[PDB]
């Protein structure tokens, strides 16, 4: 099963982990430490791993990330393969921290630019990720997940954390497979938590937010003072219809057209 994998990944991402200089560690989680370090004299994050669901998560984010190659998505660097015990997955190092930090940690405020520039890089690599010709569905798209470089450019990341008449909608939901217009949905909230610089629902636990977006159709509130092009984004963005949500070629689109007027 590891063998399919290091067969079919090129083999410039084959990595020894003696090739990595492990320094710091920044983060935790089920499949291990994400240390920061060194490797091929880049400063690098290495997500080093400590059962076959460990595995099979393994190769499937191998098996992405070879795949990516987009100045808004994450950049591989490798992957170290020989045996379980050496298995980690090596990204180039973003140093400016998460979009969740500048809005809500640091609270920095920003110019309309500012904010539509980092909106767009991220619809940017959103349409790259679905449109591969597998394309991939972040299904957790959220400000944690979007990393930025000092210069306020953003990348898109994951840290890894019968008859249908008479159906109650939450079983009719549960029967209809989700699609990329999921990610448009998170996105739009995103958009929403970068012009007004709160977090959506900010009053609300995370489950209770959910109930109400779900089960009472309530949204964050737009504001008059949001631009119409945008808040036009945000209406049919956090559609509770998936298919009435844009794609991410039209959202990206709509959004340049912004920053030409700005
Ligand atoms: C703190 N500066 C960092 C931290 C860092 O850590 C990471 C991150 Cl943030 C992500 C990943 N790997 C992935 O994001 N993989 C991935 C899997 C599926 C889909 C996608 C995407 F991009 F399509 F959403 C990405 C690994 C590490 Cl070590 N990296 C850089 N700078």
């Amino acid at each position: 099963d590891i063998l399919l994998l290091r067969a079919g990944l090129p083999s410039h991402f084959h990595l020894q982990l003696s090739e990595i200089e492990f320094h710091e560690i920044i983060g935790s989680g089920s499949f291990g430490k994400v240390y920061k370090g060194r490797c091929r004299n880049k400063i690098v994050a290495i997500k080093r791993y400590r059962s076959k669901s460990d595995v099979d998560m393994f190769c499937r984010e191998v098996s992405i990330l070879c795949q990516l190659n987009h100045p808004c998505v994450i950049q591989f660097v490798g992957a170290c393969l020989n045996d379980p015990s050496q298995f980690a997955i090596v990204t180039q190092y973003i140093s400016g921290g998460s979009l969740f930090s500048l809005l809500h940690e640091q609270k920095r405020i920003l110019d309309l630019q500012s904010k539509l520039i980092i909106a767009v890089d991220v619809a940017k690599g959103m349409e790259y990720l679905h449109n591969l010709t597998q394309p991939i569905i972040h299904r957790d798209l959220n400000s944690h997940n979007i990393l930025l470089y000092e210069d306020g450019h953003a990348v898109v990341a994951d840290f890894g954390e019968g008859n249908l008449r008479w159906m109650a909608p939450e079983v009719f939901t549960q029967c209809t497979r989700y699609t990329i217009k999921a990610d448009v949905f998170s996105y739009a909230l995103c958009l929403w938590e970068i012009l007004t610089g709160e977090i959506p629902f900010a009053h609300l636990k995370p489950a209770a937010a959910a109930a109400d977006m779900a089960y009472h159709h309530i949204r964050p509130p737009i504001g008059y003072s949001i631009p119409k092009p945008i808040s036009s984004l945000l209406i049919r963005g956090w559609n509770a219809c998936p298919e009435g949500r844009p794609e991410f070629s039209e959202v990206v689109m709509k959004l340049e057209e912004c920053l030409c007027n700005i």
